[PDB]
């Protein structure tokens, strides 16, 4: 039906193959698939998810175009890719106007002063996260990095969304734990939404059902449990918080809103769900990179430590404005986010016919950035499959193109936690190489392999021995 559509305008790319497309090429991961189609059919390409068709751009300019310039007009939104339910109202997955309206009240949110206030919480947990692997390194038994961090990222999300102080390592079954772990990434190559993708036409079929990719009894409980604090809340009103619930609460007035608009118990409560989706397995598959090339750069991780120590003598507690002056630990988590952008790639849709740095765009087609393609193309990075950090010096760090390293994305939706996340690995990165030094075992994958489904993520867990510090 449309597998011709980038034949007729000139465009190279994969055959596609009747109902499934290109689909099949995903048998090593999306990843392969986008550093494969860049080495064959050059700057730009054109690929089919089913019958949606796929134009990969790569040309700085056009990205520019794309992510900055047209994206109010055109390339407002991303793909729609299942049944969401009420949390079409995420701020991620909302479109045109109502994003608009969502990024006007949350991005007040997000505010580096709101962050500050937010610092002395994610700290505590940063010394909860010390604790916890000082008992896990006098075992001497290696520590899986996925674990501990995606209990360090758990502390951190419960405390700074709603101020729900636990610790999830050692409280595994809180009902607040055990139902947010829950809110794992979306595998986009598993065999359901591989079944959407082929049948697109049974999503409207699975909304009606009440059917959501999301877990509806996690969302519930959320719901719930929201409905209960807002509540609370507003009999303990003298008590000043600073968590994300109540930023959105104070949001809710609009008599003091800078955008003079409101926002929804609804809208509220889709926000506060998609925060903890963004943020609990990113921030801990982050970390686990880090902590891997830390491992097994032993020279960067050393590094690193005389510099943390040279900021923060005496094993001094991180705060705001010292994590801001780590130059190498801002260099050292630039070059792991462009060997490993989570993200993969960036996508738009195209609302109406453009004609973008002289090619012609139609109407409906998803335009891809392949940010991973990007992040390791030999052109723009020497030796791009190897770990070093001096290419985010400051003397190098100005022949970087924003558009060619997207780990954050760009445009008008760009990560709105980038600063948020980068705050959060930092502190954690602090306390663990202040107290602690990370070496490869023998169960540790020194040529790390990625794995081939949906996600990027080690192939096997990420492994490492933990040895005290002094
Ligand atoms: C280190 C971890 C993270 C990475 C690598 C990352 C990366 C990204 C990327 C690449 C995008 C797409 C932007 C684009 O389309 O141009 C994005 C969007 C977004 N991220 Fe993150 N992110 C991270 C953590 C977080 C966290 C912790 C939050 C929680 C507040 C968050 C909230 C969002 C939101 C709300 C959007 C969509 C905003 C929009 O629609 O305008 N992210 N992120
Ligand atoms: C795995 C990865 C990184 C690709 C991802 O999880 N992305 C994502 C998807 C969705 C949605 F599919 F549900 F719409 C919402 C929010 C985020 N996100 C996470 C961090 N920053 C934004």
């Amino acid at each position: 039906h449309s597998h011709g559509l980038f034949k007729k305008l000139g465009i190279p790319g994969p055959t596609p193959l009747p109902f499934l497309g290109n689909i099949l090429s995903y048998h090593k991961g999306f990843c392969m698939f986008d550093m494969e189609c860049h080495k064959k059919y050059g700057k730009v390409w054109g690929f089919y998810d089913g019958q949606q068709p796929v134009l990969a751009i790569t040309d700085p300019d056009m990205i520019k175009t794309v992510l900055v310039k047209e994206c109010y007009s055109v390339f407002t939104n991303r793909r729609p890719f299942g049944p969401v339910g009420f949390m079409k109202s995420a701020i991620s997955i909302a479109e045109d106007e109502e994003w608009k309206r969502l990024r006007s009240l949350l991005s007040p949110t997000f505010t580096s002063g709101k962050l500050k206030e937010m610092v002395p919480i994610i700290a505590q947990y940063g010394d909860v996260l010390v604790r916890n692997l000082r008992r896990e390194a006098e075992t001497g038994k290696p520590v899986t990095l996925k674990d501990v961090f995606g209990a360090y990222s758990m502390d951190v999300i419960t405390s700074t969304s709603f101020g729900v102080n636990i610790d999830s390592l050692n409280n595994p079954q809180d009902p607040f734990v055990e139902n947010t772990k829950k809110l794992l990434r979306f595998d986009f190559l598993d065999p359901f939404f591989l079944s959407i993708t082929v049948f697109p036409f049974l999503i409207p079929i699975l909304e009606v059902l009440n059917i959501c990719v999301f877990p509806r009894e996690v969302t519930n409980f959320l719901r719930k449990s929201v409905k209960r604090m807002k509540e609370s809340r507003l009999e303990d009103t003298q008590k000043h918080r600073v968590d994300f619930l109540q930023l959105m609460i104070d949001s809710q007035n609009s008599k003091e809103t800078e955008s003079h608009k409101a926002l929804s118990d609804l809208e509220l409560v889709a926000q506060s769900i998609i925060f903890i989706f963004a943020g609990y397995e990113t921030t801990s598959s982050v970390l686990s990179f880090i902590m891997y090339e830390l491992a097994t750069h032993p020279d960067v991780q050393q590094k690193l430590q005389e510099e943390i120590d040279a900021v923060l003598p005496n094993k001094a507690p991180p705060t705001y404005d010292t994590v801001l002056q780590m130059e190498y630990l801002d260099m050292v988590v630039n070059e792991t986010l462009r060997l490993f952008p989570i993200a993969m790639r960036l996508e738009r849709v195209c609302k109406k016919d453009v004609e973008i740095n002289g090619m012609f765009i139609p109407k409906g087609v998803v335009v891809m950035i392949p940010s991973y393609a990007l992040h390791r193309d030999p052109k723009y990075w020497t030796e791009p499959e190897k770990f070093l950090p001096e290419r985010f010096s400051k003397k190098n760090k100005d022949n970087i193109d924003p558009y060619i390293y997207t780990p954050f994305g760009s445009g008008p939706r760009n990560c709105i936690g980038m600063r948020f996340a980068l705050m959060n690995m930092k502190l954690a990165l602090i306390r663990v190489l202040q107290n602690f030094s990370f070496k490869p075992c023998k169960e540790t994958q020194i040529p790390l392999k990625l794995s081939l489904g949906g996600l990027l993520q080690p192939e096997k867990p990420v492994v490492l021995k933990v040895e005290s510090r002094d």
